[PDB]
């Protein structure tokens, strides 16, 4: 750490506080993770330096001194839930959702396909640049370090039924699950599920897509927390939870929130459905 001049304190994240800072030597500006150390985490993480893709935040490298761990980050400058808010009074354009979206997607397919989750998607763990690029931060960390219920209390907003209904063996589909309700805040400028806490957070699921039962997800019933008195309420239309949105991308969202996980789409599928048809690289206004 005598290496890195600590620029500014960027916020808190899952794991603890994060700030922006200069390299002494090489002058790299980087975001510097302080992490709240036993030998399989640092395996872990050390496996994800090699997991690049431009859509991925890229771990620059790993500091573990005095029992202490520091990750080192590629520098963005902002994320996706400063942008959402500052752009509240108009909305993101359409265009640029689904530039987003495609090259969120890309992202996915890539980790997915070598096995690794993020387990813990969120507007604060997307970044973006000038030139259009967004990409996911903190990928791969869930696993290695574990999810806490605090930090600050961790969101539940974003995540899959599956792991709510206390699932142990959960897949990649809880990603796409996340990507899905984080699609449909970019188009509504209002978080699809703000539960506040579990039984809230699964109530709102099942107000907005129906009690999943046998007919829609088999099995659903002999999952360790689900209870035959869960109310049991009528799904709505996308029409009426996404109202702006044009049919393919209700159609998309949909299958990016289908209660099975093993029918929900995958990444590199979701990739090909025909919303990405005419999907192009739009700039943001940003205001740094
Ligand atoms: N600019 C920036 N910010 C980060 O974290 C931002 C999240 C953490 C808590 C928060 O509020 N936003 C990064 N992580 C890797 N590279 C980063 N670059």
């Amino acid at each position: 750490m005598e290496n890195f001049q600590k620029v500014e304190k960027i916020g808190e994240g899952t794991y603890g506080v994060v700030y922006k800072a200069r390299n002494k030597l090489t002058g790299e500006v980087v975001a510097l993770k302080k992490i709240r150390v036993p030998s399989t985490a640092i395996r872990e993480i050390s496996l994800l330096k090699e997991l690049n893709h431009p859509n991925i935040v890229k771990l620059l490298d790993v500091i573990h001194t005095e029992n202490k761990l520091y990750l080192v980050f590629e520098f963005l400058h902002q994320d996706l839930k400063k942008f959402m808010d500052a752009s509240a009074l108009t909305g993101i354009p359409l265009p640029l959702i689904k530039s987003y979206l495609f090259q969120l997607l890309q992202g996915l397919a890539f980790c997915h396909s070598h096995r690794v989750l993020h387990r813990d998607l969120k507007p604060q763990n997307l970044l973006i640049n000038t030139e259009g690029a967004i990409k996911l931060a903190d990928f791969g960390l869930a696993r290695a370090f574990g999810v806490p219920v605090r930090t600050e209390v961790v969101t539940l907003w974003y995540r899959a039924p599956e792991i709510l209904l206390g699932c142990k063996y959960y897949s990649t589909a809880v990603d796409i699950w996340s990507l899905g309700c984080i699609f449909a805040e970019m188009v509504t400028r209002r978080a699809l599920f703000p539960g506040d806490s579990e039984i809230d957070q699964l109530f709102r699921i099942f107000r907005t897509l129906g009690t999943p039962d046998e007919v829609v997800w088999p099995g659903v019933t002999s999952m360790p927390d689900y209870k035959p008195s869960f109310p049991k309420w009528a799904r709505q239309d996308f029409s009426k939870v996404v109202p702006p949105l044009d049919e393919d991308g209700r159609s998309l969202l949909s299958q990016m929130l289908h209660y099975d996980p093993n029918k929900r789409i995958s990444a590199k599928a979701a990739l090909a459905h025909p919303f990405f048809q005419d999907v192009t690289k739009p700039v943001p206004h940003l205001r740094l």
